């Protein structure tokens, strides 16, 4: 089956009604540092569909860049991570390691966006425009990740263009029926969680777009879980969650250091209930040491938002900062 992949049309920041803690703009380039990732909902012209990784990591031990892609008929997946040694202090973005990155095109560094990859095995050149309204994480674009503060904003649903090369053959993207979810996540500290789940969930149905978090705090001692969930008109839901991870089928990491559950039950509070599973086993970036290796695997569910059935699809994201413990 096809899924309805389709972009917005709407302005980055709504109104600006909301007083978020930072220019989405001025928060872009290199010398910001931390995290610019993309995850790309791609129909080709030829009706084939995909799902597209593209991650820029800079840390003060080291670079990455690390992508793949996925075919949603056949479950062919290609990934590769490729580690780097600095990031350029420029004023604005432009991030790569060798002949891939992620850079702005636009003045703004924002409006105009470019995932670009040049592997063997997993070559794309992707643009994005940011006609979606803004996921602002926690209500106005930070919070509590680790020992110190995160802060994090979502592009949900970008009109994307561009190609996914295929075998030797160049496929074009087809712009009506794809969309781009972009993240950029910087950081006040190098104590983050010891690891943690990540859901990026759309519902077609809707104008809710989901971006939820999950991880211990041993400085609290607390638990964080929670979603950020932003509607129509920017209205934006804070709203705590239960997390169940279903261990029934897994998949083991090429590491052999770790085993991934493929299957989750959420329910957050006042919205709804969901089922997810992830889409095939192997969807894990491998890297040589663990904040390298990550699971990125396109997922779909079902559920109910407000009493009313519903189904969708997305990203989960599973990451061990360490193996220790
Ligand atoms: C981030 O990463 C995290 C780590 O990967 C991850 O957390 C993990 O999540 C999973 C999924 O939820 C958890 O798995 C469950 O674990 C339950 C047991 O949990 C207890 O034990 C573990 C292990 O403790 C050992 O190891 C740790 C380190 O690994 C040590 O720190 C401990 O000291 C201890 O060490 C000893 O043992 C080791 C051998 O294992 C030795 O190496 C060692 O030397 C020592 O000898 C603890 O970590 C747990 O503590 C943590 O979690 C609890 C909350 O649960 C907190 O209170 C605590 O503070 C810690 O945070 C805890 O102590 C399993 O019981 C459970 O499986 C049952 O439930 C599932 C689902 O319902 C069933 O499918 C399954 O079949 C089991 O059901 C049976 O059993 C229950 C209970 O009796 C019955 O009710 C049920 O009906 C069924 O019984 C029937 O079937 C049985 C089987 O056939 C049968 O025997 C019965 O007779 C009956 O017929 C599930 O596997 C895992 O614990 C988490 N780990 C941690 C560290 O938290 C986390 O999700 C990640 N975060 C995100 C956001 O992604």
């Amino acid at each position: 089956k096809k899924f309805p992949f389709k972009p917005e049309n709407s302005k980055t920041t709504g109104t600006n009604a909301i007083p978020i803690v930072y220019g989405l703009s001025e928060s872009q380039p290199n010398s910001v540092g931390g995290s610019w990732w993309s995850s790309s909902y791609i129909t080709t012209t030829n009706n084939e569909q995909y799902v597209v990784l593209a991650h820029y990591l800079d840390n003060p031990v080291y670079t990455y860049f690390r992508a793949s892609t996925l075919n949603l008929e056949t479950n062919e997946y290609h990934q590769y991570v490729t580690v780097g040694s600095s990031t350029p202090n420029i004023t604005t973005l432009d991030v790569s390691v060798g002949n891939n990155g992620i850079k702005s095109e636009s003045e703004d560094n924002l409006s105009k966006l470019r995932s670009y990859s040049n592997h063997d095995n997993v070559t794309f050149d992707i643009t994005y425009d940011a006609t979606t309204g803004a996921v602002a994480n926690g209500g106005a674009g930070t919070f509590q990740f680790g020992e110190g503060l995160t802060w994090e904003f979502g592009l949900p649903s970008a009109k994307t263009e561009g190609s996914l090369t295929v075998h030797g053959e160049k496929l074009a993207i087809d712009p009506a029926k794809s969309h781009t979810w972009y993240d950029r996540q910087w950081g006040n500290t190098a104590a983050i969680p010891s690891n943690w789940t990540w859901f990026q969930l759309h519902i077609p149905s809707t104008e809710y777009k989901i971006s939820a978090w999950i991880f211990s705090d041993p400085f609290r001692n607390t638990e964080t879980r929670f979603a950020t969930i932003r509607g129509a008109n920017d209205e934006t839901l804070v709203l705590p969650l239960e997390f169940t991870p279903i261990y029934k089928r897994t998949y083991e990491s090429a590491t052999g250091r770790v085993t991934y559950p493929l299957d989750w039950k959420l329910k957050i509070s006042g919205f709804g209930d969901f089922k997810l599973s992830s889409y095939t086993e192997d969807q894990e970036l491998v890297g040589e040491d663990a904040l390298q290796t990550a699971y990125e695997g396109f997922i779909t569910f079902s559920g109910n938002v407000h009493s009313k059935p519903v189904q969708g699809y997305g990203l989960v994201e599973i990451v061990y900062s360490t193996w220790d413990v």
